[PDB]
């Protein structure tokens, strides 16, 4: 299949070959924070993330991927509403055509200028990532807002490969990554039950969305759109834009680790 996020292939059109883009619990969503219910039960969030499990960064056409190996259990992420050992496979980013918009979640009616997702699988219960994105307890994504701001030294890894990815299906060697020292300094965080938010639109994700935006610099964040949603020596387009708009919620409950 050729979806993506331009006019004839983007997310209104997504429902065509995938008709779970119409279920009951699709992501992204707005979290409405008067709507948001604490939930003293919610534990914080234990990760390890060692920067040699990243390896490799890639332009899939749809964002840029940082894959990690998940054959070893060094880069990890328990507790928060998680049961069990969630392994680390992938970070990628989506990002609007301008600044004013681009995170797929919405908080309070309000866009960030774009969203980095961290996905993670069920190493407990399930052999691979591909299984185990089958299961409504197979992934956990970490979700964490970036807002224009002073330009991100640990963003600066990322951007400064860019130009070498510049074409979909381009790839080079990225490793020494500090995943954790990207995180915002407080862990708090939303959550509730939900999707990929990209085709095939799986019902197994237990989103993990961190209240508190990191910063990216404006030059940084056009970096992420010089990417190009097509390969070498095809007609080109670049990847402006990657992301789904909200989702209805249909009675799920978002909740806060944190008051
Ligand atoms: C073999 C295989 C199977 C599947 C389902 N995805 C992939 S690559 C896509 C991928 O890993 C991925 C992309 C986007 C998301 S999101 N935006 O965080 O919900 C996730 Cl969870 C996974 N590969
Ligand atoms: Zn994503």
């Amino acid at each position: 299949l050729s979806w993506g996020y331009r006019e004839h292939n983007g997310p209104i059109h997504w429902k065509e070959f995938f008709p779970i883009a119409d279920g009951d619990q699709q992501s992204p969503i707005e979290i409405k924070t008067k709507e948001v219910k604490y939930d003293s039960s919610l534990r914080p969030l234990s990760i390890k993330y060692d920067p040699s499990s990243a390896k490799i960064i890639s332009n899939s056409g749809h964002s840029f991927n940082v894959d990690f190996d998940d054959t070893e259990n060094k880069s990890v992420l328990r507790g928060g509403p998680l049961t069990g050992s969630y392994r680390l496979r992938q970070v990628h980013l989506h990002w609007g055509s301008a600044d004013d918009h681009g995170s797929e979640h919405i908080v309070d009616g309000v866009s960030y200028a774009a969203e980095l997702h961290v996905v993670h699988w069920n190493s407990d219960k399930y052999p691979s990532f591909v299984e185990a994105a089958h299961e409504p307890d197979g992934l956990a994504v970490l979700g964490v807002f970036l807002q224009i701001g002073e330009p991100n030294s640990q963003l600066q890894k990322i951007t400064d490969t860019l130009d070498s990815i510049k074409e979909k299906g381009k790839q080079t060697r990225f490793t020494n990554f500090d995943l954790l020292s990207l995180l915002p300094p407080s862990w708090d965080y939303w959550t509730y039950p939900g999707s990929l938010t990209v085709p095939p639109l799986l019902e197994s994700v237990t989103w993990i969305v961190l209240k508190q935006p990191i910063n990216i610099s404006s030059q940084q964040l056009a970096k992420f759109r010089s990417l190009l949603c097509t390969a070498e020596g095809e007609a080109a387009a670049f990847l402006v834009s990657n992301h789904r708009p909200p989702q209805p919620l249909k009675g799920r409950k978002v909740r806060a680790s944190f008051h």
